């Protein structure tokens, strides 16, 4: 029942209720002739909403805000970007123009600036060291260490046992490495194990792209990352 990439035209966004007060948002983009889905999160924060990640681009993110207003009807007051790539910060300006306070760690903000990407306004302190966690309203933000990117955060919703792994966690259907241009392959397995150790009670695990699963997505990602690490150049 989870929206798949073939059921969402580029430019459109779907919302999927994972648990009470927790949705994922699903959008798509074309890259090199293939179409990819991308997930973020929406978490109820009292009578407001906390958004995790843009919908991968300005047009998708405007659609995301319109869909949230249509389907949930609560204001998005804050957004957190979980790393510096365009599926996480692309659309920050749209959020900012709609009165959303945008947040990212200093490490994400510096990497976004280096890349020429959009830069969230606010800085999330207390996340610079692997294993650091901070509360952000109804979620905990956790920096597991470098993995898919040096700045990647994961987001845990304690009330719902939902772990948003972002692009550090692969869906099961991905059996070869995705974008690793900014990754720390050497540290990625260790960072995943930090997630396991910190959230062993997680019941829903949402990857940055593709179908949700459980904590099995973690060891699956480790297996894929190690296979890529050991690729043989002949
Ligand atoms: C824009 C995103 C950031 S994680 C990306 O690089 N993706 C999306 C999944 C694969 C890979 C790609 O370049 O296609
Ligand atoms: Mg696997
Ligand atoms: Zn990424
Ligand atoms: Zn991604």
């Amino acid at each position: 029942e989870y929206p798949t990439v073939s059921e969402i035209p580029v430019g459109e966004v779907r919302l999927y209720q994972i648990a009470d007060g927790v949705w994922s948002h699903i959008a798509t983009q074309s890259f090199d002739g293939a179409v990819y889905p991308s997930n973020g999160l929406i978490v109820r924060d009292g009578d407001e909403l906390l958004l995790i990640d843009t919908a991968w681009g300005a047009k998708n993110t405007a659609a995301l805000l319109a869909e949230i207003e249509k389907q949930i009807g609560l204001p998005v007051t804050r957004a957190v970007s979980t790393h510096f790539h365009d599926d996480r910060v692309g659309g920050v300006d749209v959020l900012r123009a709609a009165g959303v306070a945008t947040y990212a760690s200093p490490s994400t903000r510096r990497l976004a600036e280096v890349e020429g990407n959009e830069i969230p306004t606010h800085s999330l302190e207390g996340l610079s060291s692997s294993g650091d966690a901070v509360r952000f309203g109804p979620v905990e933000l956790f920096y597991p260490g470098a993995a898919h990117s040096t700045d990647n955060l994961v987001v845990y919703v304690p009330s719902a046992s939902v772990l948003f792994g972002g692009c550090a966690i692969y869906e099961l259907s991905r059996t070869s490495a995705g974008n690793v241009a900014d990754a720390d392959l050497a540290e990625w397995p260790t960072s995943i194990e930090r997630i396991q150790q910190h959230y062993p009670e997680a019941q829903f695990v949402i990857p940055g792209h593709g179908l949700p699963g459980g904590l099995d997505l973690l060891k699956h990602t480790t297996n894929v990352v190690k296979a890529h690490t050991n690729r043989s150049v002949v």
